[PDB]
């Protein structure tokens, strides 16, 4: 650790300026070469966020009930995580402001969203203020097909991004096994006291209803004891989204996950 050194910012992967691809979904609308979808209005996508600004790893845009979006660039497995505050105040209707995080993933034919919260306010009198972590999953997955559609020897591996209630979203990649519910990977994203760790996985048949299921336990070589449970949506090659539990030594945290293939 003095004469041999060859690793700049290899602490993880994408940084505050790596895959800005998302920065093109807030300031870069459709275009003249979208081999597929060029955008998606949200005339009803929301309803409780009459207005809410959101900044991505490159740019930001105002969204809310009646707002619109443009992902003509997204691909079969693209992500869309950005910070935004859902505030609704009309001249005679909704009236409040709430900040939180956003998690929108895109598959090949379907997609999956996820809303996160961090601060709120209640204009009832002296309650115009709140604090807590509320993550509400969004858009379903790419395809909810019970892995039973091909339970033989297909190793089901999935990797994507996650989100904790007290940590930076999350980043993880696991390798699961078809019907032989057998998987195991590692979760990592930030550098907190739980930067990364090793986790296990298990592919079940009947997931949330009849798709690919995932279950395992995460643990650090130091003294961490977290868990992991998710459901994949693809014969054995679509996407996977769910959440996990992480217990430290005097508290319990919850991290949601969202990945493709």
């Amino acid at each position: 650790m003095g004469s041999s050194g060859g690793g700049g910012s290899g602490g993880g992967g994408v940084t505050a300026d790596i895959g800005t691809g998302l920065a093109d979904a807030l300031t870069a609308p459709l275009d003249h070469k979208d081999k597929g979808l060029k955008s998606l209005t949200l005339e009803d996508s929301i309803s409780q966020n009459g207005t809410l600004t959101l900044s991505a790893q490159g740019a930001e845009k105002t969204y809310g009930n009646g707002d619109s979006l443009n992902t003509g660039k997204l691909k079969n497995d693209k992500v869309s995580r950005f910070d935004f505050i859902r505030q609704i105040e009309v001249d005679g209707q909704l009236i409040t402001l709430e900040s939180g995080e956003f998690q929108v993933y895109k598959q090949s034919h379907s997609a999956l969203t996820a809303l996160q919260t961090e601060q709120e306010q209640d204009p009832e009198h002296s309650e115009k203020m709140v604090a807590k972590r509320r993550f509400r999953i969004g858009d379903i997955a790419g395809e909810h097909t019970s892995f039973d559609k091909l339970p033989k020897d297909v190793m089901a591996t999935y990797r994507g991004t996650a989100f904790g209630s007290d940590d930076a979203g999350g980043k993880l990649t696991y390798t699961i096994d078809f019907a032989a519910k057998q998987g195991h990977g590692k979760i990592e994203h930030l550098k907190s006291p739980e930067l990364n760790v090793d986790l296990a996985v298990a592919y079940i048949k009947p997931d949330e209803k009849h798709h690919a299921v995932i279950s395992g336990s995460v643990l650090y070589n130091q003294d961490e004891k977290g868990s992991y449970s998710l459901g994949i949506f693809g014969e054995k090659a679509q996407e996977v989204a769910g959440s996990a539990e992480v217990e430290t030594a005097n508290g319990i945290h919850h991290i949601g996950l969202a990945a493709k293939q």
